[PDB]
């Protein structure tokens, strides 16, 4: 029916002003100009946020792969999976097109999964994805929730949904940043994804989605998030490495 | 007239058996996929080499920009810069939409200059801009020619171009990997581009571009110039880091 909250993870950052908007906070700081396009610590941030998060989905094993310009289930599209490769956890980072917050053109990372027979198996597969997603925003130091999507109502191609939404100061709400949803064989069925049982038997197998990084989104929450009185933004000590700072300052 | 040969870098692998395709050598190790899909060490390439590029930029002095998705020039419409700011260096990674000679997709590190009047200035930066584009090839260990475009005849919108041929084994030619044309004021004359003199008079700056990383064509001339006889194909070591291996060597 309604969207149930699953999760509450940090706490709202505190005040002595009122929190700006990403847009007046990346002009001043000459990081956000004119649509829009990114200059110096801004288009940083982009970069340590997309590496960061395709870099931490290597090291869980995740396959890398990249595509030209939905897709990720098509590249499958009648193609078998040995019961020995399940689960398959692919990852890549890829332009999709549709303030910052609705852009034509963004970059996002993607993860994929194909897996096992059954919800056991698609079912903990998402819970994995959505902890990843979990992981990566606590690291990045967001405060957000975890929204348990309805899926029979307003639609239908999804057993299970979770939504995060992250802190918008500035924005004053919570906004989306990622999703993850278990498609079952909705997609397996018509694109004839297959695995091989362990008994020798081909079937639809399960398909996975979630959003591992979504740049525009999190630039809005980081900038809003750690926004300084003086107009300085702080930088994420997981991010500090990509930027080579600790606070994005106005130039002179 | 017709292009002269500039430079000479490198030399030609020495094989003991015939040169494979890149195909060939991406669908035997499984890093070349369908439409064209990158696996693993094959995507591992791609975003490693971009990588290289970007950070190898932005240790000299490139300040970093990201766009939406011509559109380099176009960003700068209606700017006007310090003398004191000249020359400006721009690096970006995008996005582009135009084997794996010609996708409809595919990511591209751009270099883009505005510097101080006249043909001296620029004509500095287009050689900056093809030495940074040498050395990069040079520390990849790609056989490479660099090659003097005309420019009078056919064209016109440029002073001075020079473009780079890596040497393809297993198409068995040079193929072009890289580009750099001085443009001077014509985009600066058509998108107002302008800088301020000292004295304090407003003119029209001069334009540099170059192509700083195009990964479709290193690709296939690291693949081509790296395989062995078994089909593996060695890592040059700048990629190392992101490869994890000196040597890709198929699935089991």
């Amino acid at each position: 029916s309604q969207a149930r909250v699953l999760h509450m993870v940090g706490d709202k950052p505190v005040f002595s002003f009122q929190p700006r908007g990403h847009l007046e906070i990346g002009e001043k700081l000459d990081i956000i100009r004119q649509s829009y396009y990114l200059r110096g610590a801004g288009a940083l941030l982009q970069h340590g946020l997309v590496n960061f998060t395709f870099n931490k989905l290597l090291r869980r094993g995740f396959t890398p792969m990249t595509v030209p310009d939905v897709g990720l289930a098509g590249y499958f599209m009648d193609h078998t999976v040995a019961f020995r490769d399940l689960p398959v956890r692919m990852v890549c980072s890829s332009t999709c097109y549709r303030g910052l917050y609705r852009v034509h053109h963004f970059t996002k990372v993607e993860m994929f999964g194909v897996t096992g027979p059954g919800l056991e198996q698609s079912s903990q597969l998402l819970e994995e994805f959505l902890s990843l997603q979990m992981e990566i925003l606590t690291e990045l130091g967001l405060h957000f929730r975890v929204l348990d999507m309805p899926t029979q109502e307003l639609g239908l191609p999804a057993y299970r949904k979770f939504d995060i939404e992250a802190w918008m100061p500035g924005r004053g709400r919570f906004g989306e940043v990622t999703s993850a949803s278990n498609c079952t064989d909705f997609q397996s069925r018509r694109l004839h994804i297959m695995f091989q049982t362990e008994a020798g038997e081909l079937q639809f197998a399960h398909t996975v989605n979630a959003t591992a990084c979504a740049v525009p989104r999190l630039l809005i929450a980081l900038l809003e998030s750690n926004q300084q009185k003086d107009g300085s933004v702080l930088v994420p000590p997981a991010l500090q490495s990509y930027l080579g700072t600790d606070r994005i300052t106005a130039p002179t």
